[PDB]
This record gives structure tokens, sequence and C-alpha cells, in this order.
């Protein structure tokens, strides 16, 4: 079985992408995570995008678990460098029907109240308590807390690419960020069992979040947009 | 205890480096592993460069075992498109003071009479018996029978930046290859334990190999170049 979807730009009311919160798309195709006003990013916000149609991770009959591999590009331009832009975007994966959860540096996707369970890898703009010094890729599992980390410098309002790939096999998840203009790499990757943290069916998408309220700072902001994505998955 | 060596350029007769069979450096600084005459690659060549001196991978006092990063890019130049340049490049780390192996599709480092244990990293663009379609990079432990392999499109003569890291707590090696005029980038990644099957003692480099004899094809060709060159290990205790 294989289940694959590729955006080369974004529409609006496109019918395969679920938007939640502030989550929306401009009309020269870009799909914009959090609010922008005129040209402007704000704080206090939170947005996501999901696939419209769940995928099947894993099988309990046959035991096996998918691989798979997402590539997007997504930029985030900081405007006000201080006192600090906040708060960062993510790819996750969760079970359905989820909803968006707590701003700030919890991106949308954990929900302290109830939480469901999440892999995802998150490209950190703000440091929190839990934090390692800023930017920095992160691989999370259940928790905003990452397993494993790895700092990289911002190319300020420019493309990065992703590259998210998982192999069953081995268990490891590998990400590549590459900045094409500054010719920057880094790597980061870790071993992740899907099999034991989420269900069979689940959604994969996108969440971000600007500085939250409490932080009493409107400048805790900055970009975080999804130029295009393609996703693709193999359950043997 | 780390180490760590950079090569932004290779110059004439580099006192760091241990240049074996058809390995030389070219005026222009670039480090050719196999033949070129006059601009054109040649068939039945074999070169490799090591680093001169000896790294340690693992410690059998402490047991830890070190984790390392090394990055350099490499260009690959294919003149004759038919019937099928040969054969390919790797970085290898291998126990130190060993000879160059068969070339063809051993590239080097394989030697049936007398194997010695190695770790490489393969771009490959020769399908042998044993190899799935090319070009592809594959992670080789002792063989050249790939443990992993994904498949690339190569950017004729174009610059290939490849990334290898090695995290001794996950035993993950992962490689990145891009292909900056292209944006194509190309990730795969293996777990495998170093200290099981390497010394811990041991030389990193490069080898290449164009096509052997037997193939009865001089067209089996190809440039096998290392433009720059960067390694860093990190050995608590
Ligand atoms: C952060 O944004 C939130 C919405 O994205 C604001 O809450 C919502 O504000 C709407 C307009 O005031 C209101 O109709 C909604 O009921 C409310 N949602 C709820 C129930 O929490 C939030 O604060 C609100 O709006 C500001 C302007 C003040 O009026 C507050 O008293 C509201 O709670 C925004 N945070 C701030 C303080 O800007
Ligand atoms: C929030 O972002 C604002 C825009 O960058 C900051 O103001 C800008 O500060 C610059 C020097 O840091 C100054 O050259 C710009 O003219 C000014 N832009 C405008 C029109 O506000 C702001 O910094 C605070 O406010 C400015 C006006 C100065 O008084 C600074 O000393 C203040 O720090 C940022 N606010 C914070 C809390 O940093
Ligand atoms: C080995 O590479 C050579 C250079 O690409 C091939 O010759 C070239 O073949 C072209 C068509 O494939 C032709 O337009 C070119 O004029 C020619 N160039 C030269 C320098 O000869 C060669 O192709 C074969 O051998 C040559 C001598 C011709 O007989 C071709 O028709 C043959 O296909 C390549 N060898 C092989 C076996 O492919
Ligand atoms: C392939 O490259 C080999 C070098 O690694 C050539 O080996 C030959 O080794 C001889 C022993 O020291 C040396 O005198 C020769 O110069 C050298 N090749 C030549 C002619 O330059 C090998 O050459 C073939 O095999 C040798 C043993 C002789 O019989 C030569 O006449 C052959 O050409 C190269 N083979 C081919 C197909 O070119
Ligand atoms: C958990 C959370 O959402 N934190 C956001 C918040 O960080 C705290 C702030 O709430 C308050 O406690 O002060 C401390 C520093 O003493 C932190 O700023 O606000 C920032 C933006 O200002 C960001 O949104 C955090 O993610
Ligand atoms: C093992 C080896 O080095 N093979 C090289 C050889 O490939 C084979 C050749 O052994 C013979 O069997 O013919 C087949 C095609 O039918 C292959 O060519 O030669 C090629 C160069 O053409 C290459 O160097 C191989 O790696
Ligand atoms: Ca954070
Ligand atoms: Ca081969
Ligand atoms: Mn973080
Ligand atoms: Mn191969």
């Amino acid at each position: 079985k294989t289940i694959s979807f590729n955006f080369n730009q974004f529409h609006q009311n496109e019918e395969q992408l679920k938007l939640q919160r502030d989550a929306r798309i401009s009309s020269n195709s870009v799909l914009e995570l959090t609010k922008v006003v005129n040209g402007v990013p704000t704080w206090n916000s939170t947005g996501r995008a999901l696939y419209a149609k769940p995928v099947q991770v894993w099988d309990s009959t046959t035991g096996n678990v998918a691989s798979f591999e997402t590539r997007f590009s997504f930029s985030i331009r900081q405007p006000f460098p201080r006192p600090h832009p906040a708060d960062g975007l993510v790819f996750f994966i969760a079970p359905p029907n989820t909803q968006t959860g707590e701003g700030g540096g919890y991106f949308g996707i954990y929900n302290p109240l109830s939480p469901y369970p999440f892999v995802a890898v998150e490209f950190d703009t703000f440091r929190n308590t839990w934090d390692p010094q800023i930017p920095h890729i992160g691989i999370d599992v259940n928790s905003v807390i990452s397993t494993k980390t790895v700092p990289f410098t911002l190319d300020n309002g420019g493309i990065a690419n992703v590259v998210i790939k998982y192999d069953a096999s081995t268990k490891i998840l590998h990400v590549v960020l590459v900045f094409p203009s500054l010719g920057t790499i880094y790597t980061i990757a870790d071993i992740v069992d899907l099999k034991q943290v989420l269900p069979e069916s689940v959604n994969v998408g996108f969440s971000a979040a600007t500085g939250d309220p409490s932080g009493k700072q409107r400048n805790a902001t900055e970009t975080h947009d999804i130029l295009s994505w393609s996703f693709s998955a193999s359950l043997p």
C-alpha cells in the first residue's frame, strides 16, 4: 500500500487540506500558518494545517510499520530582532480528529489538559526553560522536550528545504535542513518506534505559533510560511 | 579527545596525505583519485588518498566509541555517456597500513585474496551483478554489497556536497548528498556498530576506480575529483 501527494503551491479552499485556527492560504499561493496583517506578523497567533485524509502508519494484523518520506520548503521571516522572535514551526504526526493545543513554545500541538501522542520535527526559534540554544532542529516524541537537538543559523526571510525520512526496518528518523542561498546543511537523526507511540491511523501536517501574550512582548513574532510539500508512505 | 583537520584546497605533495596508485593532485589544486590525461579520464585506473595520521574511533579501556562528522565536495564528470561510465568513488574507514584492493566495482578497497574490514559510503555509477539501479549511494560494511542503498541523479561535471555523520550513542550513520546547482537532496542512514567491525585505530580517506579491462570497454570511465574535505571526531576519554 502506497499513499502520496504533492503540492507545488497552495490554493484557496484546497480540499485536501484542513486548516485550523489562524492558518490560511494567501493569494500568492503560500500556506501561512500564523497571522500576518498587512505584511506584518502578529503575536498571540497559532495555526495548523493537516492533510485531509488519514494515513495508515502501521497495521495491527501483520504488525508491519510504514516507511515514509516527506519534503517541504518553508520560510521564516523575523522582522523584529529585539527582544526575541517566537516561537517556531513543526511537522507532526498525530491521531486523527485532534484540535489545536496550546500556543507559544507548545507550537499548537501539545494540550496539557488532555495530551494526545505525537511525533514531530521542530524548527524552534525561541528558547524556553526546557530548550538548548536557538534556533535548533529537534525531534519530539509526545513532548516538546526534544530527544535530540541540533542548532542552525536561520536565513532570515530566505527559503529552506527540508527532507524528513523514516525507515521502518531501522526505525531511523532522519531529517535534513538546507538553506540553498547560504549553502548550509544541517542534519539530525534518532531512533523512533512509531508503532510504539502512535495508533494505526494518523494525520500529518504542520503547526506553528508566535509569542504568547503572557510574555508581554508584541515583538515576539515572525512568519511561518510553507511554500511546497510532498508526502509519501509505504505500508507493505 | 577531539581530532580534526580541514583541507579547503590540496597543495602539490601534501605532507598530510598519502596518495596511492593513480591518485594525484592537479596544479589547480584538486585531488584526482583516478587518472585523467589531457583532460580525458581513462579506464583501468584506481587510486586512494588517506589522511596520513591514524584516528582512534574507539577505546578498549573505557569501551567508549567516537562520534564524527566529515564533509567534502566532489565532482564526477562523465564525458562518454555510452555504453556505461564506471565505477564510482567511496569514503572509507579501514585499518591502517592497508593496500589498494581490486579495482572496478570493488573501488580499490576490497581485496578478495586477503580481505580487511572496512566501513564505507559509496557513490556507485556502474551496475555490477550485486547492484541495484545506478547511480546510487550505498552504505558498505566489510563488502561492496551495501546494507542500504538509495538512488540519485548525478549532476554531470557539477559539484556535489556531502555530509557524513556518525553518532556513537545511537550508532546511526547518516549521509546527506546535495547538488547545489540542481537543488536536489538525497539522504540515507543505517545502524553501524564501529566497535564491532573495526580496530581502535584506523585510517580515513577516499578511493575510486574506472572500468576494469576485463569489461573490454575503454569508455567505462569518468573523473573522480575531491574538491575539499574536513573531518572531525570526538572520543570522550
Ligand atoms: C489572543 O487571540 C485570541 C483569539 O485569537 C483572543 O481571544 C479571543 O478574542 C476575541 C476578541 O476579543 C473574543 O471574541 C474571543 O471570545 C476570544 N477567545 C477566547 C474565548 O479566549 C485573545 O484575547 C481576547 O481578545 C483580546 C483583544 C481581549 O479582548 C481579551 O480580553 C480577549 O480574551 C488574544 N489575546 C490578547 C490579550 O490579545
Ligand atoms: C519592537 O520592535 C520595534 C521595531 O523594530 C522596535 O523599535 C525600533 O527600535 C529601533 C532601535 O532598536 C529604532 O531604530 C526604530 O526606529 C524603532 N522602530 C519603531 C518605529 O518603533 C522596538 O524597540 C523599542 O521601541 C523603539 C521605538 C525604541 O524606543 C527602542 O529603544 C525600544 O526598545 C521593539 N520593542 C522592544 C520591546 O524591543
Ligand atoms: C565511446 O564514446 C565515444 C564518444 O562519445 C563514442 O563515439 C561517438 O559516438 C557518437 C554517437 O554515439 C558520434 O556522434 C560521435 O561522432 C563519436 N565521437 C567520437 C570521438 O568518435 C563511442 O561510440 C561508438 O564508437 C564510435 C567510434 C562510433 O562508431 C559510434 O557510432 C559507436 O556507437 C563510444 N563507444 C561505444 C561502444 O559506445
Ligand atoms: C592496465 O593498467 C596496468 C597498470 O596498472 C597496466 O599494467 C602494465 O604493467 C606492466 C608491469 O610493470 C608495465 O610494464 C606496463 O607498462 C603496464 N601497462 C602498460 C603497457 O603501460 C596494464 O597493461 C597491460 O598489462 C601489462 C601486463 C602489459 O601486458 C601491457 O602490454 C598491457 O597493456 C593496463 N591494461 C590495459 C588493458 O591497458
Ligand atoms: C510556555 C509558553 O508558551 N511560553 C511562552 C512565553 O514565555 C515565558 C513567558 O510566558 C513568561 O513566563 O516569562 C518568561 C521569561 O521570564 C517567558 O518569556 O512567552 C514567549 C514570548 O515572550 C514565548 O511565546 C514562549 O513560548
Ligand atoms: C568485478 C568488476 O570489477 N567488474 C567490472 C567489469 O564488469 C563486468 C565484466 O566483469 C564482464 O563480465 O562483463 C560485464 C558485462 O557483460 C561487466 O562489464 O567491467 C566494467 C567496465 O566495463 C566495470 O569496471 C566493472 O566493475
Ligand atoms: Ca521553544
Ligand atoms: Ca558498482
Ligand atoms: Mn525546542
Ligand atoms: Mn553498489
